[PDB]
């Protein structure tokens, strides 16, 4: 009596993902009772137990037909242990292999039913065109991360028979681009960095890819501390400004522009004072100029106050397409009186529907016992126990970055916290990222899913 | 309006054999009407066609994950012709393809649904566990023949979606070893050329698989023209001969041993004369010995009189498994009075129940009209229209040889006359010898399906 066991997957039947390279794992035994004496058991492959797993769990896998190679295979069990020698397991890719997923039943002489989907070029096996059901919002900083890591990332949902996968992301917005003065010293224009430009300029190796599936790819636009900005640009000023903006967003074919209100370093005291009525004029000759390309709206401690209220009859939340704030690892609801977890009062903007508002917009830092009670507590109590499940429809992830040493906590969760809300707790759907777990996944700390290539 | 159509097969949907070798085909387009211009076509691969070809045909096939090299998939099809050019399909296999039938249809951008059946290690896909109806018994001349040829014939059974596959052969004869007297003249001694000295030195590599596949193994034991043999022995002579039997088969792993009557250049006039009581008597002892071993007979026209009668209380029919004769490409019943073909009186054994007789024994020479015509004739009228059922138990093969020029007629209908009345008449199952047609197939006369090796 005993279980082969997975030592690096908890599932007692683990789905490898196979995406053009080879996947592998180690697998151990384990028995109810300390061993008598030392015996050497041996593991082998008995591709005869698919049909049976077939016929149980309702799937029609076919054997895994590619070299699989066992090393290790002796499981030797000590007296008096309980848990054997590890085995190990390679799974060797090969271009013949269909996309598909397949079964490679392994037999100690229990049972450990191990599930390899070769991905096709572009997706997982058992993909499907089922779209999201949530807008996941996605940063990539275009210094650091490949703007096509989002379209190496999924979501594995569901159990077998009803697996589907899809991408993890609906919207990626792309930093960053800045506003300053021209050299004149009279009116703004927009800076590009060294790596933005390439990104923009390839974009039918960057951005179009990631259109094709079906990503809504935006330009995120901030300030280089200056003083010139969305909030205090005057009648000239704002007409090229939104005449720039509407250029490039159908130069390179950008589906929308993210207006990030920070780091313009506006003055205290002067004629070019930032006002909320600004910023409501000004997005609303952008509305004008871009028609129905997405305009997006970051709000930060440095933004102007009054977006409570109307300005000068016009409501930012009714021309924007999304909102959210950079109030990071914490969901921000202000439309809570008396909110246990603190006031959000200064995050209302006027109009906004709550189904545009991402309540939750999280970074990849490393965060306290206290810190992650926030967090969750925050996320649950507003969205289930408070009956705000509007907040649930928009989740934003400020950076998808590279997970490294002291990170790797947050980094398995800052992800999925979109899918768990909508569809584990509000479905029956199990949400799981993929490729996380494993050598080369997004949560190896010494491997890049998708690298910089310039 | 037109039809894809194969060259070489006339069937809508071709069903390849691929025994981890490639397999290959060409196709054409037939017009319903001539071209009333000069026109080309090409043809492609639809693998999502598989669905419906399922549904309709009630068949589980997957599409087929192997590589299709077409070559000249341009169809020229000049003005005023009906048929255009042929285009060149091959189907590659590969360690990685599992073992199934796979679908992979061809349309015209009529289609044509092409069948790969990639074989195991030891059998096609869908080969089943149900044993032959009928006993089929092949001799293999080791001089030219390898005795595993008998583990790469199969019968293709029925039709979809009922096809299995089975072995063609239940018991296999091998040829030969010979009695001749030792250097004193006084005892008899089985003598062993150089191949059959391999196949019995080697038996693990040639004997044994077959059996493993469910083939009971016998050695033909002919006379040297020495003129001492089954029907002349003497007490001690018998003991002997029955003495080195009984150990060559439990040296060997033998199953049994068939006692050929022939080439013993028996005395016509002198003093130790064969007689049918001393062959009663030396099986007798033969049985004895073996014990449960199979014994079978082969009967000439040098075989003894009077095995018709009960010599000394014996009847030769009690004591053999199985008996047969050397009148090849006729049906033999020697219980059918006014015999229209001929009184095969001459052939009847006493106490042989005509359940264990190989009325029809087959052998690859070209037949003229008149010959073919007897052996249709004695097959049919015997069994279906005299009654004469029992004669459909036992079909004997004298040598599964190499099929050359002059004998490819001969080649495909004599391996299959008992699948043909057992199967076929008899029951509504249709048979088909595999691998049969295609090139390295049993039909291709400049191939070699399991050769000599020694």
């Amino acid at each position: 009596l005993g279980v082969l066991r997975s030592a690096n997957y908890a599932e007692d039947n683990p789905l490898l993902e196979m995406d053009h390279k080879n996947v592998s794992d180690e697998c151990m035994l384990t028995l109810t009772k300390p061993a008598e004496q030392t015996i050497t058991y041996t593991v082998g492959i008995d591709k005869t137990l698919v049909g049976a797993y077939n016929g149980k769990n309702g799937t029609n896998y076919t054997p895994f037909p590619g070299d699989v190679i066992l090393t290790n295979e002796q499981l030797k069990l000590e007296k008096g242990k309980q848990e054997s020698s590890k085995a190990h397991l390679e799974f060797t890719y090969d271009k013949n292999l269909a996309s598909a997923i397949y079964l490679l039943p392994l037999i100690v002489k229990q049972t450990i039913y191990y599930r390899i989907n070769v991905w096709d070029e572009f997706a997982p096996a058992e993909y499907t065109t089922e779209p999201l059901v949530f807008t996941h919002i996605g940063y990539i900083d275009t210094e650091n991360m490949n703007p096509l890591i989002a379209n190496k990332l999924f979501y594995k949902l569901g159990r077998e028979p009803h697996l589907s996968y899809v991408h993890a992301f609906s919207v990626i917005n792309l930093l960053t681009a800045t506003v300053k003065y021209d050299q004149s010293g009279s009116m703004p224009e927009i800076s590009y960095n060294k790596d933005i430009s390439y990104v923009l300029g390839h974009a039918k190796k960057y951005i179009m890819p990631l259109q094709a599936q079906g990503h809504k790819v935006c330009l995120t636009i901030k300030g280089d501390g200056q003083g010139i900005g969305f909030s205090n640009l005057n009648a000239t000023q704002s007409q090229k400004l939104v005449y720039d903006i509407r250029k490039c967003l159908e130069i390179y074919g950008l589906d929308g522009v993210n207006l990030y209100d920070e780091d313009f370093s506006y003055k205290k005291e002067g004629d070019n004072l930032p006002s909320a009525a600004n910023l409501c004029n000004f997005v609303t000759a952008l509305r004008q100029a871009i028609d129905d390309k997405l305009i997006t709206y970051a709000m930060t401690e440095e933004s102007a106050s009054g977006l409570d209220q109307s300005q000068n009859g016009i409501e930012l939340g009714k021309i924007v397409d999304y909102a959210w704030t950079n109030q990071f690892n914490r969901l921000v609801n202000p439309w809570r009186e008396d909110n246990p977890f603190g006031d959000d009062s200064q995050w209302k903007i006027a109009g906004l529907e709550q189904t545009k508002f991402g309540a939750l917009t999280s970074t990849l830092k490393s965060l306290s016992q206290e810190e992650g009670e926030l967090m969750e507590g925050s996320i649950f109590d507003n969205i289930l126990d408070a009956g705000y499940m509007d907040l649930a429809n928009v989740f934003v992830v400020n950076s998808i970055a590279k997970v490294v040493a002291g990170v790797e906590t947050q980094g398995a969760t800052y992800l999925l916290w979109g899918a768990l809300i909508n569809y584990d707790v509000l479905q029956g759907i199990n949400p799981e990222l993929v490729p996380g777990l494993g050598k080369g996944g997004y949560l190896d700390i010494h491997s890049d899913l998708c690298p910089k290539d310039w």
